[PDB]
């Protein structure tokens, strides 16, 4: 929503720049160090992620436009690719959002067209 991504562009340094927010409501999230902080913004704000307990898979399944329990297939497949990601090794904390996010990313492409994962 408007309000996140207003408040994430004044938290994050950099990130209340033109440019960069014409790519944000178009859901475009370029690999730059502002971006990765935006998005780690958006994902705590939201209640999507953590930087301690990574991603909410239940809620990120929720925001995907479902109101059931998440499909087992897709905490699965998210959870592995999490996984993989090792992010308890990025010590930069937007890098590791961001890092995480990227295992999301194609869900949220498709749908625009608590189940931690790391507990
Ligand atoms: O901020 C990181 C993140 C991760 C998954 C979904 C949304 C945001
Ligand atoms: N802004
Ligand atoms: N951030
Ligand atoms: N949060
Ligand atoms: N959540
Ligand atoms: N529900
Ligand atoms: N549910
Ligand atoms: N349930
Ligand atoms: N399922
Ligand atoms: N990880």
């Amino acid at each position: 929503n408007e309000s996140v991504i207003e408040s994430c562009s004044n938290a994050v340094q950099g990130a209340a720049n033109d440019e960069l927010k014409v790519h944000y409501r178009a859901n475009e999230f370029p690999d730059d160090p502002v971006t990765h902080c935006f998005v780690r913004c958006i994902g705590l704000e939201l209640n999507l992620y953590d930087d301690k307990y990574g991603v909410d898979l239940q809620a990120n399944w929720e925001n995907l436009g479902n109101s059931d329990d998440a499909d087992e297939e897709f905490v699965a497949k998210h959870r592995a690719c999490l996984e993989a990601k090792n992010l308890e090794t990025i010590e930069d904390l937007c890098e590791r959002a961001y890092s995480a996010f990227q295992c999301l990313r194609e869900d949220y492409e498709m749908y625009q067209n608590e189940l931690w994962s790391h507990p």
